[PDB]
C-alpha cells in the first residue's frame, strides 16, 4: 500500500462551542480547560473555555481597533497576534490579564504554536516561523512546499509530537509540517464535519479553525469560526485511492 500520508477523521465527541466566536487561535491548557482567541472588529478577544459547556469562563476584551488571531500557551503566558500588524500581546494565563506586548517579524499575524521553548508562527503566506520568546527575533524560516507548490494560507497552528499543524485557510485541509525542517509530513482532510453542521441546519457558519492538542489524554480537538460546536477527532490513513491533483484542488485551491 502507499505511504500516502493522508488522513481522514472520525468525530469522537461533540461539544458546544460559542457561535458568535470568530475562532483565531485555539489552545488546551489542562483539566478540559481550553483557551481561544477571536476576531471581528469590536468582537476580539482572549477566553478561558470549559471543554466540555463550551462555556466562557473569563473574557478579556480587545481594543475596537484590534482583530485577534492566532494564540498559544507557553510557560503560563498567553501569546496572541492580530492581523496585518506586527504587535503582538502577552497574557497571564491566571489572570486573563495583558502583562505584556511584542512585536514580531512576520508578514502578517494569522497563527501560533509552541514546542514548549520557542514559539511557532504563520501569517498567510507559505513561511512556518521560528521566534525566539525572549528576543523575539526569528530563528528561522521554513518554506512550506507540497510537490513544488508553496503551502500559502498556513493559518491556526498547534504542535503535536514534534510537527505543527495549520489549518489552511478557506479549505477543510490541515497540514502536518515537521517542525524540525518544514517538510510537508501529511494532509488531514476534514469537509465532513462543516458538512456536518451545514446539514444540521447551521447555514450561517464560517471556515474549518483553530486546533488544539491534549498531550496528557492524547486528544485532538477542531472547531470553526461561528461553529455551534467543537469536536474531538481520530486520525485514520486513507485506505482508498487519492485522485491525480486531488490535494493540489482542495488544499491548495489550485
Ligand atoms: C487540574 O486538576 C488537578 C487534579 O484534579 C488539580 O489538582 C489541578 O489544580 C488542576 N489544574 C489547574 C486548575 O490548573
Ligand atoms: C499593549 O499595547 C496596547 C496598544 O498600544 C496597550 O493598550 C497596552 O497597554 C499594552 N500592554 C502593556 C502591558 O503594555
Ligand atoms: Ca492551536
Amino acid at each position: 500500500r502507499p505511504s500516502s500520508r493522508v488522513y481522514i477523521v472520525e468525530v469522537l465527541n461533540e461539544f458546544p462551542h460559542d457561535p458568535y466566536a470568530f475562532t483565531q487561535g485555539l489552545v488546551y491548557a489542562e483539566n478540559d480547560t481550553l483557551f481561544e482567541s477571536t476576531g471581528l472588529y469590536g468582537r476580539s478577544s482572549v477566553r478561558q473555555v470549559a471543554l466540555q459547556t463550551g462555556k466562557v469562563e473569563n473574557i478579556h476584551k480587545m481594543d475596537d481597533s484590534y482583530f485577534g488571531e492566532g494564540l498559544t500557551l507557553l510557560n503560563e503566558k498567553l501569546y496572541q497576534v492580530v492581523w496585518l500588524k506586527n504587535i503582538g500581546f502577552i497574557y497571564d494565563r491566571r489572570t486573563l490579564s495583558n502583562i505584556k506586548n511584542f512585536t514580531h517579524q512576520m508578514k502578517d499575524g494569522w497563527g501560533l504554536a509552541t514546542d514548549g521553548k520557542i514559539l511557532y508562527g504563520s501569517d498567510g503566506t507559505s513561511i512556518l516561523y521560528e521566534i525566539d520568546p525572549h528576543t523575539f527575533k526569528l530563528i528561522k524560516k521554513h518554506n512550506v512546499k507540497y510537490n513544488g507548490h508553496r503551502v500559502i494560507r498556513l493559518n491556526e497552528l498547534e504542535y503535536i509530537n514534534g510537527e505543527v499543524w495549520a489549518n489552511i485557510w478557506q479549505t477543510d485541509c490541515i497540514a502536518r509540517i515537521s517542525a524540525k525542517d518544514g517538510t510537508l509530513l501529511g494532509w488531514i482532510l476534514l469537509p465532513n464535519l462543516r458538512k456536518k453542521l451545514i446539514d444540521e441546519g447551521f447555514r450561517d457558519i464560517d471556515v474549518l479553525n483553530g486546533i488544539a492538542w491534549d498531550q496528557e489524554n492524547k486528544r485532538i480537538f477542531v472547531t470553526g469560526k461561528l461553529w455551534p460546536k467543537l469536536f474531538e477527532i481520530k486520525l485514520h490513513l486513507v485506505r482508498h485511492r487519492i485522485p491525480d491533483g486531488y490535494i493540489e484542488r482542495h488544499c491548495l485551491n489550485l
